[PDB]
């Protein structure tokens, strides 16, 4: 129910992070929505169509802080 502690990532709508994309490249993204019951969030890749927004569990190693 509470997001994990991942320094450099703020678990709030609109916060930014990097997500490992379909080309295995780290890509700048932002949090659209959070699912606190299932422990996941909806991630939007910067400039992409929202068709590609992806639900990713909040402890995923496919997320990292945006340096």
């Amino acid at each position: 129910h509470m997001p994990p502690n991942r320094p450099g990532i703020t678990f709030e709508i609109g916060a930014r992070l990097e997500a490992l994309d379909y080309l295995q490249k780290w890509y700048p993204s932002r949090i659209e929505k959070i699912d606190y019951e299932e422990g996941k969030m909806l991630v939007h890749f910067e400039r992409w169509s929202h068709r590609y927004d992806e639900w990713i569990y909040w402890d995923s190693n496919r997320l990292r802080p945006l340096e």
